[PDB]
């Protein structure tokens, strides 16, 4: 189909469970190449199983998005045996403090793509916000102001060059990490949620696969919000 | 069935789908799979959505609609109900000297009050099956000045704000409500002013608007609802 | 029978806004009469109005007790009769206004009539007072938001999306002419309705405010009181949100 | 009515960057309203010139060096007004720091945090305060609403950690601003510019000294993680 990333490498942080995960997956049914990254050896090792459990070519490695030299040292990694990632996928992560170094990781994790983007003249960067779950409503209402900001101004910086750049801002997801929150504060989330449930981690990657096709080609700067109308500032 | 993108078995409802982008997501939506009825304000136009459906293999009809009466809605909703069946996909296309800053509040207001009439018309229809995408097409960049922005700006504004309240009204039925706001979509030569605006550096296509549409009334957008995409290759007037 | 029209050496550093003609709608009780006392205090003659007699009568009474110069009138912002034939009084006894505050709104499909109607109310006034606006060459066109915080969560963030765009745009239309146009976004007001909740839900409330009060009218009218100043001359199109810290989207 | 405090008498008010244009008008606004003003420059000579203008104004405080990137100069220098003059409970950051457009936004944020953080024990200590930051004044459009966004989001974020201790922390966003930069424009970018601002003109320093001086105030109170635009109805995101 039109949606077909056949003969594109991408490249998703922080894919051994949950929205990371499904991310992945899909990109790899749209028909990439997906490398997908964890901060052990042994989740690298899990993505690596887990994509061919799934008919997905690619492999699993070793990103800490915290250091300019691992970094570095991948993205070469990447480029001498599978070629250039052209879609980049980040989801990988003191209210200050947090944000603040998230942004700075992103920053470094993009620039570092860009060369290669730049080169080919096509790329998609996006990426994943955090996702409501139980200080909690002022970091994560913070994480998404920066976000947005972010991803509008570096979408303007290259732009010129065909490279898109968007965001996809999650609310109340079924995670690992969402799946034991007390029953109190889980029925006071589906309580402010029109949709009444919590999303699934396939539901945000369906909406990072379309921006990802060539048919969002006119799509950059924006934050799509995935949250089935719960709107929190 | 069961599949990503596929809206086989779906009666679409597109509005003023004669030309540009409105004809752009019939054809959109009739490539995925969906049995498509598009409308515009002439018999004119009513054909030529007919044959252009035809021309392309898309199963449905163009028909006659006026989204500013109680009646038009009424008549062809019970039109499209006995011969087609009930559309769970509705697509708003339809809104109504050079231009000046003192017009944005008459064309927008008038273009809300059509969205709502039409929507809570559809939505009886939706709510008996339990699921339905309503998806609202902002006006096009109309002009070059501080007029145009006015004008733009404040039908963005007012589509956001609708968009995302009917959303919550309607979801717990599991129906979606969103929006695409273009930026410029494709004369005087202060075109590459323009583009001079826009980060990817040239004007959107039509069918770039309708891929987003298709995306939004899909099965994998189902927890995406109250939201605005922008398809604007950058370029954000507010 | 009704009487629907009814009026009323020391120089307080307070008094900026000379002699000017400032109308308030919807002034008889809360955040409106607050704004009517602040603008007075201010140093306007200040017209406040009602839709009842009775509560014009109310407001001429406040005004007399606080030395505010002005009246109460019965004005009925959805019909262009009332807002003509009002509007032709004020200039024939008082002069023009050139201050202009909109908080007199209308509250309980209920989602889309209530913005709606008021947006249309907002217009519908704005456009009438203009011309007075327009021949002197400067205004103060300031709307409250419902877009009150009492209101509640389900229309809330609606009638604010509606308030943010139409003052924006308005503003954008009449700038030309030195005619500032804005709003004020109240967030939990404490009034009578608000009072009387059990200690139980007030305290889940006060924590969803990082101030952990309500606030109160005069705080609101204070913020009304320096958009009409000249000092806010630059600020137009702007919705100045009033809620100690508590942002619903 | 007519009697209360609008006044900031007995307050000491700290504005960073204070040698010229908007910053050196808020510092004025606020003397005005009778506060005891710090103003800061980065080199001595501003912190000369400062004083001057504080004295030629009849304006109590003093000028002082401060560099808002080191915790060293921002340690020093409160430790310095602590020990002269009393605990600034108005404090207001409109000194800012020089594919450039992320390390701007960061670096200032990052300098606003160190600021904020440092003179929170005194307001916290007095259970009032007054934190306001100053935005940029207009790849230009870019640059602009970028840092607005990172303010908008710093500001807001701010405001909830502080609110239960009485604080307000809000920002006022010029637009374009009659200044050092702007009376050196082209006419033919000049009148292009006017016609984006439905005003028709330039802001003045003393309009944004104003809407600070406001916000300051009693009055403004109940106004917390704010962002007041100041820009004549011209709007850029
Ligand atoms: O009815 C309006 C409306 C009428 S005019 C208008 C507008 C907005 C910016 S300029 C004019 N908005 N709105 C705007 C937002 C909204 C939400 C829910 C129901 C109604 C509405
Ligand atoms: O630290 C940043 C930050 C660093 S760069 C940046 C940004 C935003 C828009 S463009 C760059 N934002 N932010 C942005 C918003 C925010 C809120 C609370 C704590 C930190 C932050």
């Amino acid at each position: 189909q039109s949606m077909s990333l056949q003969g594109k490498v991408a490249l998703v942080t922080g894919a051994s469970r949950g929205i990371g995960q499904a991310i992945a997956l899909e990109l790899g049914r749209l028909g990439a190449v997906v490398i997908g990254t964890a901060t052990s050896a042994s989740g690298a090792e899990k993505i690596a199983e887990t994509l061919k459990a799934n008919g997905v070519e690619g492999a699993g490695l070793v990103l800490d998005v915290s250091s300019d030299e691992s970094v570095a040292a991948t993205l070469e990694h990447i480029q001498q045996h599978l070629g250039q990632p052209l879609i980049v996928v980040n989801n990988a992560g003191e209210w200050f403090d947090v944000v603040n170094t998230n942004l700075n990781s992103l920053y470094r994790l993009s620039k570092a793509v860009l060369r290669g983007m730049t080169k080919a003249r096509w790329g998609r960067i996006i990426n994943i916000g955090s996702v409501v779950g139980a200080a909690g409503q002022t970091n994560y209402a913070a994480a998404k102001a920066g976000l947005e900001g972010f991803t509008r101004a570096l979408a303007r910086e290259v732009g010129s060059r065909a490279i898109t750049v968007n965001a996809v801002a999650p609310g109340f997801i079924d995670t690992d990490m969402t799946r034991e929150l007390p029953e109190a504060q889980r029925e006071a989330l589906l309580g402010q949620i029109p949709l009444g449930r919590l999303g699934q981690a396939e539901e945000i990657a369906k909406v990072v696969g379309f921006l990802a096709s060539d048919g969002a080609a006119y799509v950059t700067g924006a934050t799509v919000p995935v949250n089935g109308g719960m709107y929190m500032s």
